[PDB]
Formats: structure tokens, C-alpha cells, sequence
């Protein structure tokens, strides 16, 4: 109950610990994880890719072999709705953030579905996310945050955003190549001491002074509190953590909850996927059934991303990620394809969110 961390200001909204749980998808950071996360004081942030997962496709117009039919449906409005209204019946009012990533055609429709559910935070990467305020300005309130890989990035985005719209983003997020899900980084960059974490915050904080400030969010590979006070005294304003979470009762995704306290260091590792961006994920699942020449057949039904184009990149790299993931969300081990942060291997224990965040924020 005693913290000496402080309260964090993201745009007009306040959290009182420093601290994001990183949205993961599909059907990780949902309502159980998203409302308890926020309940506790932290930022909870609810992952508005493949919804139309949701509880066995409830909120689906049409299927095709049992999967989302195209990305109305896999972006699904009504379960996003659902998921909001009961991540606050554990939270209220407590600041919640949607996560949408953007390299995807329909971004706008699925930016204003998470402000039409009561989002008060966007964060969006997988992109250089210039347009953001286009679609967000009927709801003046929402925070908009892009994740960067670089200072650079930072600069463009407030140069962007400003020239366009007379506004800058409310926070950034600087995610590092230990970080669970997909990667800002090539695949040789993510092993290079010039991107490590703690070499990135601070030129992100020292190109954020140009802009006033914003505060800077560091992610990817932060375990512990230990971690926190050393990205803070970077000059970071807060941390976006996710394995951790990965790693809690609440998670959405109930699988993980069986699978992270056998995972071992060796069974993590960088894979090519259609989003275009290397992804960290683990050795089992559709990855092993691959390599048995058991491969799940590809044929695009919820056209999740734009860069795969319906399938092409999907049939080279191997695998359809859209498939895997909501294969995964819906309890398959022997299909299903599954995401971890460089630490993985550390968790032991699945624990509560509640006693995750005392551990993070205690003295
Ligand atoms: C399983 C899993 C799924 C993820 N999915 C997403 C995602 O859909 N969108 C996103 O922006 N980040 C995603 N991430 C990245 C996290 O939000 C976070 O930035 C990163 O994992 C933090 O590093 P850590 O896991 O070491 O704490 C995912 C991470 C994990 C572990
Ligand atoms: C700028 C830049 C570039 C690359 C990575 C970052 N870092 S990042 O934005 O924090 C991210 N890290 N992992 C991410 N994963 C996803 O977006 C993702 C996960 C699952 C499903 C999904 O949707 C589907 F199925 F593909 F349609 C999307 S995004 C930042
Ligand atoms: S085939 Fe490609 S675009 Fe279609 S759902 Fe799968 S990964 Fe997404």
C-alpha cells in the first residue's frame, strides 16, 4: 500500500501507478486482465485485434470455417462494446487504454470503435501512426499514444501531427527487441547493444524536449522493480510491462496460464510473420506442426492485416497469424501459435494481478 512511486498525467486522465500493462493479442488483455490491472491503479489496456474471437465468435454477422469472415468481423465492434462494459464493472471509471495496431486499412473504424467504447487511451505501433487525431477528434479526450522504435520516429510523428492537426501525441512508448509480440527492429538489429532499452530511452527523452516533454513510456524486457527504477531514472515518465501480466490468473488467454511455468529459454525465439515484422514467439503449437509438415492450410477469411495482402505473405512466411492466434485464445495447444517477451522464461508462478502490482509498486 505504500509506494513512492508517483501518479502519471496522460493527457487529461491520471494513473496512480507509472505503469501500463502492454495490450496482447488476440484475447490476452481483455476484460479480466484489463479491468483488474486498472482496478489495481495501473494502466489497464484492452487489445481491440481479432474481437471477433470473442467468447466463440458471440459477436460475429458471418463465419467461414470457423474463423471471423472478413475484418469487420475480426475487428468486431459489438464484442469490443461488450469487453469495455465489463472490464468496468470491475474498474468503473478507472482509466482504460485500446490498443490497435496500424498497419491495417480499416485503423480509423477500429480507432473510433474503441472511443465509441469508452476508451480513454489509444496506443497504436506496428507503424508510424501519423493520423491518429483524423480519426479521433469527435472524442477530444482520448489520449493518443504511438509506440517508436527511435528518436527519430518521435520527431516525424510530432512534426506530423502538429503540421496537420495543431496537436502532438499525449505520451510515447519506446518499445525495445526483448519485448513480447512483434518487433520494431530487424531481426539482426534485435540483437545489437545499440538498440538495447536502456540506450534507446534517452535519446527518446532528450528528442522528446523539443517537443515540451511528452512523456516517454519504455517497453520491452522490463521484469521487475529494479527494471522500473532504471528506466525511470533514464528519464522515462513510466513502463509499459506485458510478460509479467502474461503471466497472471486474470489473463484472457487461459492457455498461457499452463504453458509459461514449463517454458524454457531455448523454446523462445524470433520468427517472420505477414505483419512484416519479426515476432517473438514460442517453439510449440502451429510453429512445431510446421516443421512436421502438418502445417494448418492457409486461406485468408478475417483478412486481418494489410501488409499480407489476403494471404500472400501468410502462404510464404508459413502460417496465418490471424488463424493461430484466435486458435490459441480458444484453448488449442496443437494449433494454436503463441507470443512471449525475451523473459518468458523467468515466470514460475502464475499469480494474481493484484499481488503482481504490489510486488511492482511496494516501497
Ligand atoms: C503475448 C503478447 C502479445 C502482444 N501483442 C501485442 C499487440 O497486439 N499489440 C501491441 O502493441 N503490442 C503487443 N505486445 C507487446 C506488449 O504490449 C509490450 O509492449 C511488450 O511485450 C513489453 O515487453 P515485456 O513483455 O518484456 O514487458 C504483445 C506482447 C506479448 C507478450
Ligand atoms: C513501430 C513498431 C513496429 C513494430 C513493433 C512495435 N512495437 S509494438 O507496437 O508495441 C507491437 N508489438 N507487438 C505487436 N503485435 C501486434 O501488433 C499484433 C499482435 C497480435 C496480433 C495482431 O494482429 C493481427 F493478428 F496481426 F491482425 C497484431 S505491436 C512498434
Ligand atoms: S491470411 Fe494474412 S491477412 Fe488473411 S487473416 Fe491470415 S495473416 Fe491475416
Amino acid at each position: 500500500m505504500v509506494s513512492t512511486l508517483k501518479p502519471l498525467k496522460i493527457g487529461k486522465h491520471t494513473i496512480k501507478f507509472p505503469i501500463f500493462q502492454g495490450g496482447m493479442g488476440v484475447g490476452i488483455s481483455w476484460d479480466e486482465l484489463a479491468g483488474n490491472v486498472a482496478k489495481e491503479g495501473a494502466l489497464g489496456v484492452i487489445s481491440a485485434v481479432g474481437t471477433g474471437y470473442y467468447k466463440n465468435m458471440r459477436f460475429v454477422e458471418r463465419i467461414v470455417a470457423k474463423k471471423p469472415f472478413e475484418a469487420l468481423n475480426f475487428y468486431s465492434k459489438k464484442a469490443l462494446n461488450e469487453i469495455f462494459a465489463n472490464a468496468r464493472k470491475i474498474c468503473g471509471n478507472n482509466p482504460l487504454g485500446a490498443n490497435i495496431l496500424y498497419a491495417i486499412n480499416d485503423y480509423g473504424r477500429v480507432l473510433r470503435d474503441s472511443c465509441e467504447a469508452g476508451a480513454n487511451i489509444i496506443i497504436t505501433g506496428a507503424g508510424l501512426p501519423t493520423n491518429m487525431p483524423e480519426f479521433a477528434k469527435d472524442f477530444s479526450d482520448v489520449a493518443l499514444i504511438p509506440i517508436i522504435s527511435s528518436a527519430k520516429a518521435l520527431k516525424i510523428l510530432c512534426k506530423r501531427w502538429s503540421d496537420r492537426y495543431k496537436r502532438i501525441p499525449d505520451a510515447f512508448i519506446v518499445e525495445g527487441p526483448l519485448s513480447g509480440g512483434h518487433q520494431g527492429f530487424k531481426y539482426e538489429d534485435c540483437f545489437k547493444e545499440e538498440f538495447r532499452l536502456e540506450n534507446l530511452v534517452p535519446k527518446v527523452v532528450e528528442a522528446s524536449k523539443e517537443w515540451g516533454n511528452i512523456p516517454i513510456i519504455a517497453a520491452g524486457g522490463i521484469w521487475d522493480r529494479k527494471d522500473i527504477d532504471t528506466m525511470l531514472s533514464l528519464g522515462a515518465s513510466g513502463v509499459q510491462m506485458a510478460t509479467r501480466f502474461l503471466g497472471t490468473k486474470e489473463c484472457d488467454a487461459k492457455v498461457y496460464a499452463d504453458l509459461l511455468p514449463t517454458l524454457k529459454k531455448e523454446d523462445i525465439l524470433l520468427i517472420k510473420s505477414p505483419v512484416g515484422y519479426p515476432a517473438r514467439a514460442i517453439n510449440t503449437g502451429v510453429i512445431k506442426r510446421i516443421e512436421e509438415g502438418n502445417a494448418p492450410k492457409i486461406a485468408c477469411v478475417s483478412n486481418c492485416v494489410a501488409p499480407c495482402n489476403r494471404g500472400e505473405e501468410a502462404k510464404k512466411v508459413g502460417y496465418c497469424i490471424a488463424d493461430g492466434l484466435g486458435r490459441s485464445y480458444l484453448g488449442n495447444r496443437e494449433e494454436g501459435l503463441y507470443f512471449t517477451g525475451a523473459n518468458g522464461y523467468r515466470v514460475d508462478k502464475i499469480i494474481s494481478v493484484h499481488e503482481l502490482i504490489k510486488e511492482l509498486t511496494e516501497g
